[PDB]
């Protein structure tokens, strides 16, 4: 074997993306969790030398077993390896000296999707606040973002409004690379979401390029339906996991097109192999916006 496919997680960490931690001062938190949390900052000459910058920052607390801390440095180096991108929440600097590792990453100041939707929710109209329009360009935007983590032979394994950020210009972001794998032929596999897993997933700990689509199905049932949650009325217990498996899948949300809710169905259908790939649902969608 003298070829082999490089891992991302293996490479030198790249101090060009060093960052001096003074230079950063907390403000609120913007997501908190048992191994950490994420602030937002303003730094202090990180683009341009006498400018302060507003940003978000990934960190750990102390009481951080070593397995999360080397998460953290394995996100890192997924962001940088990915490279920039419109539709990624992209790494802007690192601060690795010494102190408790900080991840400084792009700030969306309008927050979350599925927050942003339930605020829209009582104002939305899909004609003429929150339009139609929004709702496929918000489709549109997250299928380019995960088809470029597929061109880059990488998974999500979270993807759900919850993680997708919605900033200036109404740019939609995907955020949150923590459980980010390479699968160069799938990844196997803490608390999941198993209503935006397939099923391959939930019953085989199995993680694939066809089980983001998945999710990305979820996702865009999140988004029609102006961001209720999935399958409601319906707990995650045994009755659950027997009725996916057989094949119950939510019915089209009271907003989406019917070319949406098309892809929706495909993206769940239980075969991996039936599923589009995110290039696919692209193209499906850019053609929807031009006829639209
Ligand atoms: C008006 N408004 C604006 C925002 C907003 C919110 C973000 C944001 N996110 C915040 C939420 N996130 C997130 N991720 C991971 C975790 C943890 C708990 N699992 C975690 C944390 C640290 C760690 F070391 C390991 C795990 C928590 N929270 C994603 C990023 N990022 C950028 N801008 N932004 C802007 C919210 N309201």
């Amino acid at each position: 074997n003298n070829y082999s496919y490089i891992d991302p997680t293996q490479l030198p960490y790249d101090h060009k993306w060093e960052f001096p931690r003074n230079r950063l001062s907390f403000g609120k938190t913007l997501g908190a969790g048992a191994f950490g949390k994420v602030v937002e900052a303003t730094a202090q000459g990180l683009i341009k030398s006498d400018a302060a910058m507003t940003v978000a920052v990934k960190m750990l607390k102390p009481s951080a077993h070593s397995t999360e801390r080397e998460a953290l440095m394995s996100e890192l180096k997924v962001l940088s390896y990915l490279g920039n991108h419109e539709n990624i929440v992209n790494l802007l600097g690192a601060c690795t000296h010494g102190g408790p590792t900080l991840v400084i990453i792009e700030y969306c100041c309008y927050g979350d999707l599925l927050n942003f939707l339930r605020r829209k929710r009582d104002e939305f109209v899909p004609y003429k606040f929150l339009t139609l329009e929004h709702l496929l360009s918000f489709s549109y935007q997250v299928a380019k973002g995960m088809a470029f983590l597929a061109s880059k032979n990488c998974i999500h394994r979270d993807l759900a409004a919850r993680n997708i950020l919605l900033t200036h210009g109404n740019i939609t972001k995907i955020c949150d690379f923590g459980l980010a794998r390479d699968i160069k032929s799938n990844y196997v596999d803490a608390r999941l979401p198993v209503k935006w897993m397939a099923p391959e997933s939930i019953f085989n700990s199995v993680y694939t390029f066809e089980s983001d689509v998945w999710s990305y199905g979820i996702f865009l049932w999140e988004l029609f339906s102006l961001g209720s949650s999935p399958y409601p009325g319906m707990p995650v217990d045994s009755k659950f996991y027997k009725m996916i498996k057989e094949g119950f899948r939510m019915s089209s949300p009271e907003y989406a097109p019917a070319e949406m809710y098309d892809i929706m169905k495909t993206c769940w259908d239980a075969d991996p192999d039936k599923r589009p790939t995110f290039k696919q649902i692209v193209q499906d969608i850019e053609k929807q916006i031009s006829e639209s």
